[PDB]
């Protein structure tokens, strides 16, 4: 998922 990392969590 792109929650799942952080470079995209950063925006969830």
């Amino acid at each position: 998922g792109c929650c799942s990392d952080p470079r995209c969590a950063w925006r969830c």
